[PDB]
């Protein structure tokens, strides 16, 4: 039995990974993920220069998820950067970076300050097209325009293989036309499925009030909420970007959940508010979950059912 | 104590009512919703002829919630007109009927033959822009200039007082768009937030297959997945649409839950999956939970508590 993934020309002992607002902010955050079971991690959503975020209370853990108004809080790009190039032990596992600049001119300097370290390193980058914190910020993936064009200016800049994440789409037209924009740019290999459910609201009963500051109250839901959206983003890119990957984010608590990302298409899956309520143990919690799952079915390797969701029409 | 809501030139006894998917395509369904303890009743999302919808297996309960993808199945527009002029009990309460046309045509040709009605009966109508069901048909809600060409040519063509059901909206430059070609069209008086988070993907572990038949799988969200978003779109229209009234639809099981939509804005509460698992009595339970937790507070009406929601900044 293989949990291995062979990708982006690197190897993954595992698909699990973290979603980059987790557990990957600050170098004690990177080391717990790189000494963790997980076959990779994924550096903070970033910005080239640093953000404290929004401000307190910012997050609330729910019954079946969580809702946040970050802010994308982070050390800043040269931060992120400096961690790639000195810090990593990428014999342990590959790493990607998630670079969050907010106008496409942001992007293109973040961009360009990765690329000589992906030569030398082989870092990652996931170019993050989905923020729904940042007030006056729109998410940058339900602009097909300003999609196009941040894609245009970082395949230029940027020059390198590289991956997206999305926010998640609920209509058919736009998965069709987010596809038809993704699908010009040769450049882009993966895309992620999804950030979270943005601008949801969440009230205490009992004092009458939203229990996170920022936006007053609006902030991205993640976890149980976010499973079903998460498969059918997958699914619906899996089958529209065959030159693709697609990576799943959004609602793993378990190997249960992480076998059907992966049969929805998933490369790779992130964890995020399981992660954020369990800490990194659960890397070798999934990993032996989907191992038993696989062995109960009769599934060598990971490749054996990527993509094979059965359908009655 | 009082539950009674007064809008749109009724007197309603309680807030509660069915949403336009849920126990209203039927003569006997309707016969069943106006014997219920609810304040009012809307007809199933119609079409100018009858439809009988998607193939089976469309429906799916889930442990949060349900997955669907009815496709709009009713009995016409004839017959919901033939209802509201001759059948209705207008002296239990109040009706609305939903009237989803695939085309502006096709919408414009169904509200005209409501006019007479309307002044006849009282009979109140909520446009849907928001089937996320219908291969082929993009929720109209979604595309704002599409949007603003429903609205005029409904408005020129009924002339009355009417509502809209929007799709959920998961970003802010959305709620500000959305809200921007509503408050151009002075006839819509009442927006009712939210239907199903649309294109959803529920799959079962054990046989590797979607629960769901049409469109391989995708299907809309309802139930307990719905909750956050819904609020944060009551609230956002209830905020920029301060002329017009909003109506809750979306995670409604219970008393509390019903306290938290009309916190958050809500004249009227629709129940949907709730309605669908219980049965019409869950309407005596609703009023009850209501009450209780009115007295809890100390509230008498609900008036006192309407779009009172606290935030922190």
């Amino acid at each position: 039995m293989s949990l291995k993934v062979n990708i982006l020309g690197h190897e993954f002992s595992n698909p699990f990974m973290n979603a980059a607002g987790v557990l990957c902010t600050t170098e004690e955050d990177l080391r717990r993920m790189t000494e963790s079971e997980s076959g990779s991690l994924i550096g903070k959503s970033c910005t080239l220069a640093p953000r404290t975020g929004n401000p307190e209370p910012r997050y609330f853990g729910l019954p079946l998820g969580s809702i946040n108004s970050m802010g994308l809080p982070n050390l800043g790009v040269d931060f992120y950067l400096s961690y790639a190039a000195q810090t990593h032990d990428y014999s342990r596992k590959p790493l990607f970076l998630s670079m969050s600049g907010l106008s496409v001119e942001e992007s293109v300097e973040m961009v360009k300050k990765l690329v000589p370290i992906t030569k030398e390193k082989g870092t990652i980058l996931e170019l993050n097209l989905s923020c729904p914190n940042v007030p006056g910020k729109p998410q940058v993936g339900y602009d097909f325009d300003t999609t196009r064009t941040y894609l245009q200016k970082v395949s230029e800049a940027y020059g390198l293989p590289f991956g997206v994440k999305m926010p998640p789409y609920f209509d058919i037209a736009h998965f069709d036309m987010a596809a038809a924009v993704l699908n010009d740019f040769p450049l882009v290999k993966f895309i992620t499925c999804v950030n979270s459910i943005g601008n949801g609201l969440v009230i205490d009963p009992a004092n009458e009030t939203v229990v996170i500051k920022p936006k007053q109250g609006f902030g991205g839901l993640g976890g149980k909420y976010v499973l079903p959206t998460a498969l059918a983003n997958v699914n619906a890119f899996f089958r529209r970007c065959p030159d693709k990957l697609v990576f799943g984010c959004g609602g793993v608590y378990s190997g249960e959940e992480a076998f059907l990302h992966i049969l929805a298409g998933a490369s790779m899956v992130q964890v995020g508010t399981a992660l954020h309520d369990e800490g990194p143990i659960i890397f070798a919690r999934l990993n032996k979950e989907l191992q038993e799952i696989m062995t109960n079915k009769g599934y060598k390797t990971l490749d054996e059912f990527r993509g094979r969701v059965k359908t009655m029409d």
